[PDB]
């Protein structure tokens, strides 16, 4: 009887709390490291004028998209990942998924414009001029586009009541629309930008691997390839799971509901883990950012 008791103690009590601890610790750790890290990126560029480059201005914009997701959307995701219900009412059911989707769009477009800049600077020079004022113009353009293209996402979000509990999920009048929408969503936010980026960085790799500038360029190119690779890894589970669910009608079966919950939770958590990842990447793969981060830890 002793083995059976230890098995139910594990299933009914020890495993669920171990799960809750790991889930909350992981989300809190990501929240702190992403909030501290991304503010320090913004500070590193503001305090050091030599760091005020086109790439670094776009990296500040990537950190602000990261702060938008970490401040507003990360707590909301954590509680849905815990309760599997919506506790912020009808209004925030439209607002919060919209802001998180907008932040992904900004992140993707910011990276695209970085790749583009490096590709024209290194692979095809003298064709297009790239200045800091023009980087701000592109930065504003990225926000206007991300804010507009994510309105359809806000539109389908509905807070449904059916102890009575609300759920925040997409509402679809027909079976065809979610399939077309989530196919476009995935291609535009993930597959086409990263595919184009991987090909651009590979050309930059071929060109880079005037001597002093070529040494500087290789350091930044190595770092940005890591930022893109880490972004592609962090976003792959959520992108695939969304396509499998919305385009291939998977995970509708309730045989192992918790297995699906755990897969979607880890996938939601990884998106936020990305905001904590970037300042850590700039710390190890950038000596200039590291100096500012070391200065911040020594001062505070
Ligand atoms: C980066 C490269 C891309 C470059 C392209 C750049 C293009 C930039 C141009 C214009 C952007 C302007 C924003 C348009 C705003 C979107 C307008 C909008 O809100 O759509 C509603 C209808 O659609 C809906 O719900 C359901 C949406 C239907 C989607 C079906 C698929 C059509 C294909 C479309 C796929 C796009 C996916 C974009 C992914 C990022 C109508 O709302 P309504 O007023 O009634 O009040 C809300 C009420 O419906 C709440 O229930
Ligand atoms: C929406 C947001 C848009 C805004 C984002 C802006 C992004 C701006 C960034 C960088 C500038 C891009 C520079 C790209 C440089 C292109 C580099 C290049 O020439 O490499 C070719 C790869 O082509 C290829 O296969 C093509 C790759 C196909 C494989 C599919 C990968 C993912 C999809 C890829 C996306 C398609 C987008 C198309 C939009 C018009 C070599 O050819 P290959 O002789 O080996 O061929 C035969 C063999 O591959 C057949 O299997
Ligand atoms: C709990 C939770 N449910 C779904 C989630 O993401 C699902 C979505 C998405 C698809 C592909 C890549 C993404 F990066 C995000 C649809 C977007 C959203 O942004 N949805 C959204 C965001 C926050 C939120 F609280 C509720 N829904 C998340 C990230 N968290
Ligand atoms: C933070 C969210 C808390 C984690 C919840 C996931 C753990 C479920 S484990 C286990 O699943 C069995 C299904 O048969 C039930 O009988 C038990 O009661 C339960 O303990
Ligand atoms: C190519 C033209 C693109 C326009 C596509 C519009 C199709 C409407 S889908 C419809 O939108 C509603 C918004 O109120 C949701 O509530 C529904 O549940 C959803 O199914
Ligand atoms: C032909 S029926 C058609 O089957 C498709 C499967 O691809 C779906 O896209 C649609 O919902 C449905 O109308
Ligand atoms: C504009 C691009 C959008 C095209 C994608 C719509 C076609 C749906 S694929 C189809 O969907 C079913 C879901 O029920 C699955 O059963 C099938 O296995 C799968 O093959």
């Amino acid at each position: 009887s002793e083995d059976e008791f230890l098995r139910y103690l594990w299933r009914d009590y020890l495993y669920p709390k171990q799960y809750a601890w790991v889930l909350i610790a992981a989300y809190v750790a990501v929240f702190v490291v992403a909030l501290v890290g991304n503010t320090l990126v913004c500070l590193a560029v503001w305090r050091n004028h030599h760091m005020r480059t086109v790439t670094n201005y776009f990296l500040v914009n990537l950190s602000l998209a990261d702060v938008l997701a970490t401040a507003i959307c990360l707590p909301a995701s954590l509680l849905v990942d815990i309760t599997e219900s919506w506790l912020f009412g009808h209004a925030l059911c439209k607002v919060i998924p919209y802001l998180q989707a907008v932040s992904v769009s900004v992140a993707v477009l910011t990276l695209s414009f970085i790749a583009l800049d490096r590709w024209y600077a290194i692979c095809h020079p003298l064709l297009f001029k790239s200045t800091a004022r023009r980087a701000l113009g592109s930065i504003l353009g990225i926000w206007a586009v991300s804010l507009a293209i994510m309105v359809p996402q806000a539109a389908v979000m509905e807070c449904s009541s059916v102890r009575a509990f609300s759920v925040c999920d997409e509402r679809w009048a027909d079976d065809l629309a979610p399939k077309i929408y989530h196919s476009c969503f995935f291609i535009v936010t993930y597959l086409a930008p990263l595919g184009l980026m991987a090909m651009a960085y590979f050309q930059i790799f071929r060109k880079l691997w005037e001597v002093k500038q070529m040494r500087a360029r290789r350091k930044t190119a190595k770092m940005l390839m890591v930022v893109v690779l880490v972004f592609a890894l962090c976003y792959l589970p959520i992108s695939v799971l969304n396509v499998l669910k919305r385009v291939f009608g998977m995970f509708r079966q309730a045989s192992d509901r918790e297995a699906v919950y755990a897969a979607f939770t880890f996938s939601h958590w990884l998106v936020y883990a990305n905001s904590a990842a970037n300042p850590i990447i700039y710390n190890f793969l950038s000596g200039k950012f590291r100096e500012q981060f070391k200065a911040a830890f020594s001062w505070w």
